[PDB]
């Protein structure tokens, strides 16, 4: 007798486990269970996902119902799972998508990457990556985005090794940095010296007549959870992005010589990417067939996005990255549909910056450690070393 298949299957970022690909083929969406101990269905095709993603159905906001079948335990309060539907309802998405572009902020990325890796080759091999590095870079580029202090950045950044936890059971120190975080940025909503980036327009559009009725709280909730998404998201990716990079000495020699290749070789790189550690969730609010299953009404319904991405009928040889491939940005690493990343451009313009930076200081940069030796972050919301050692 063996119990219920369970998920996660590894917290590794390195590679991808056989058995994606085994229950791709057999039985592309299957029943497992969860770290809370509740029954969930596992989708892993790149078609199945896709039909998921496209029906609003099958809900993001309806998975925070009390009694409700959870993946894992709610790290903010419940109405805050509606964040964007939230944002659009108050007439303020246009004015935070224009805020967060990478169009506006380009040269402050090149310099800031620069005078990272500068410290690193002043300070001697052997450099850490994602302490010194990545994170850091990820970190001054939202303090520049929100429009607040780089001074701030570190005290902020420090809640999220609990905020992004993927737990079974309630966090007791999310709410205690979640409830200060708030009152943050409650403050620079208030702050005269606060004009620039996303909180400086918050603060104009707050004071404005046709907002007059928009809460507080949502002001500030806009601040710290688009500070925490995009910091975490652009850090993660980053760092393993890096890895997947030097793991391949072939195409980090060429995106060296020819460095107009690095969009495409950060395309590649996305689709590839294992940084989320757990499929998306969703609950079925009807009974919806989904290949050979009817997926009942209020069940709960798992995307996992390295099915899709490394699906070969959709992508062949799909783990060998390709730069000539003729649906490049047809992957699922940013999502689909009603929730599809609104960070995406700004996602994309920090890996191809950091990158292009990192082989003009660092043409030679490898591990200085065998790559076993990494230590994999676990019950967490993304897939991380907890430190990258180089040289070069
Ligand atoms: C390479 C970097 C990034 C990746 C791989 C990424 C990935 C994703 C994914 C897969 C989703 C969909 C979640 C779902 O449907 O359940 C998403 C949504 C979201 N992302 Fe990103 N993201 C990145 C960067 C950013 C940045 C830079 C920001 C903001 C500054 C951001 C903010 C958000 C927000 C607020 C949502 C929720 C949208 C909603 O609920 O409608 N992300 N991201």
């Amino acid at each position: 007798a063996t119990v219920l298949l369970e998920v996660p299957f590894s917290a590794r970022g390195d590679r991808i486990p056989d058995a994606v690909a085994e229950l791709r083929t057999r039985e592309p969406i299957r029943k497992v269970r969860t770290i809370t101990g509740a029954e969930a269905w596992l989708v892993s095709s790149y078609a199945l996902c896709t039909q998921v993603l496209e029906d609003r159905r099958f809900s993001m906001k309806e998975t925070a119902a009390a009694g409700a079948p959870r993946l894992n335990a709610l790290t903010v309060p419940p109405e805050v799972v509606n964040n964007m539907g939230n944002i659009a309802d108050a007439g303020l998405r246009k004015a935070v998508m224009k805020a967060i572009t990478p169009k506006a902020l380009e040269q402050f990325l090149r310099d800031t990457a620069n005078s990272l890796l500068d410290n690193l080759i002043t300070e001697g091999a052997p450099a850490d990556l994602r302490n010194d590095f990545a994170d850091p870079l990820a970190t001054a580029l939202h303090c520049k985005v929100l429009g607040i202090p780089q001074e701030d950045g570190p005290k902020l950044f420090r809640s999220l090794s609990i905020a992004f936890m993927s737990s079974a059971d309630p966090i007791p120190a999310a709410k205690i940095n979640w409830d200060r975080d708030i009152e943050y940025m409650a403050g620079i909503l208030e702050n005269p010296n606060i004009t620039t980036g996303l909180m400086g327009e918050l603060s104009r559009l707050r004071k404005d007549p046709a907002y007059s009725h928009v809460s507080d709280e949502l002001f500030a909730t806009i601040g710290v959870t688009f500070f925490g998404a995009g910091v975490i998201s652009t850090g993660s990716f980053l760092t393993t992005a890096l890895i997947s990079l030097i793991q391949r000495p072939q195409l980090r020699n060429l995106l060296h010589e020819k460095p107009e290749l690095i969009p495409a070789g950060v395309e590649e790189l996305l689709r590839i990417n294992l940084s989320f550690a757990d499929g998306l969730p969703r609950l079925a609010t009807a009974d919806i067939q989904v290949g050979d299953v009817l997926v009942r009404k209020g069940e709960l319904v798992l995307v996992l996005l390295e099915g899709a991405n490394f699906d070969p009928e959709h992508f062949p040889n799909p783990g060998s990255i390709e730069l000539d491939r003729p649906n490049p940005t047809s992957h699922l690493a940013f999502g689909r549909g009603q929730h599809f990343c609104p960070g995406s451009a700004l996602g994309r313009r920090h890996a191809q910056i950091g990158i292009e930076a990192l082989l003009k200081k660092m043409p030679g940069v490898d591990l200085a450690v065998p790559i076993d030796q990494l230590v994999w972050r676990t019950r967490f919301q993304r897939r991380i070393p907890e430190r990258l050692p180089v040289l070069w």
